[PDB]
C-alpha cells in the first residue's frame, strides 16, 4: 500500500491544479490540503518503523 | 485565440501567489508549479518572436 502514498501525493498535485484553475478558493484548499497532508502522515508513519 | 492565453497563466500565476502571502503549505511544493507556470508564459512569449 506504498501506492496510496503517490496517490495521496498524486491528489495533493491535483488539488493544486483545480486552485490554480479557480475550481477552488483558498479558503477551502486550506481545509482541503491539511486533510490530505495529515491522511500522509496518518499513512507515513508507523509503517516503516 | 492563442493571444488570450497569458491572462489565464497570470491568473493562474496570481492564485499560487495567494498561497505564498497567505502564508502557509511549503514554498517547495508551490515551485513546482511556478517552474511550469512561469515556463508556459515564457513559450507565449516567444512564439511571437516567430
Amino acid at each position: 500500500l506504498n501506492e496510496k502514498l503517490k496517490i495521496e501525493h498524486a491528489k495533493k498535485k491535483r488539488l493544486f491544479d483545480l486552485y490554480i484553475n479557480g475550481s477552488y478558493e483558498v479558503s477551502e484548499l486550506d481545509s482541503m490540503m491539511n486533510d490530505i497532508d495529515a491522511q500522509i502522515n496518518y499513512y507515513e508513519a508507523q509503517i516503516e518503523a
